[PDB]
């Protein structure tokens, strides 16, 4: 399709660039941060529901999924959640209090409090170089907004990927060093600690040879 290419706000380019290049640990956390946007893109769904029933038909099924894909270095959280339109898709990851977290940083503080920030999606950056944000709004076609940790963005009609129902899939292209969270063991040790309290399930999507 026709790429449409646009700009990084200058604070979370910041931000990106001090992640990606982290030499934190505990960057297993990201999973914790993106399982928590999904399941608050999950809550504002079954919200709108609750005036607007006809909205769970795209999608009758409230679910949070992870897809490795060892071929691809690629790491899929998907969630049946409310969907982003282009708009919603270039404002929400290219817009929208960045700076304060930052700051907080430069005085010790622990990357893991990022999601008390509101901004735990860029927490991605600590395990994938390369991400793929696949997105499916009622109020609009499926679109796939991409981003490198550089300083612009693309954002381009979906016509090469799977169409899902409703909602949104986080394409995470692994970093070489990081290539352990395709593996089941790994995935399913990480999700058992820091997310607990989750009101929808949880869904692993393994490869088993017969
Ligand atoms: O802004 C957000 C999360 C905050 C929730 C606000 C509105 C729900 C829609 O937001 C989303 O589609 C969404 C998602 O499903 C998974 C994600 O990992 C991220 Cl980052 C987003 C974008």
């Amino acid at each position: 399709m026709a790429s449409e290419t646009f700009e990084f706000q200058a604070e979370i380019t910041q931000l990106m660039s001090l992640i990606i290049n982290t030499v934190y640990s505990n960057k297993e956390i990201f999973l914790r941060e993106l399982i928590s946007n999904a399941s608050d893109a999950l809550d504002k769904i079954r919200y709108k529901s609750l005036s607007d029933p006809k909205q769970l038909e795209t999608e009758p099924d409230l679910f949070i999924r992870i897809t490795p894909k060892p071929e691809q270095k690629v790491l899929e959280i998907r969630d049946s959640g409310i969907g982003m339109t282009k708009a919603e898709l270039i404002n929400n990851l290219g817009t929208i209090g960045t700076k304060a977290f930052m700051e907080a940083l430069s005085a010790g503080a622990d990357v893991s409090m990022i999601g008390q920030f509101g901004v735990g999606f860029y927490s991605l950056f600590l395990v994938a170089d390369r991400v793929q944000v696949i997105s499916k709004s009622n109020d609009d076609e499926q679109y796939i907004w991409e981003s490198n940790a550089g300083g612009s963005f693309t954002v381009t009609l979906d016509e090469v990927n799977e169409r899902i129902g409703r909602g949104t899939i986080l394409r995470l292209f692994l970093k070489d060093d990081q290539l352990e969270y395709l593996e089941e063991k790994r995935i399913k040790e990480v999700i058992k600690r820091h997310s607990e309290f989750v009101a929808y399930p949880i869904q692993l999507v393994v490869t088993k040879e017969v």
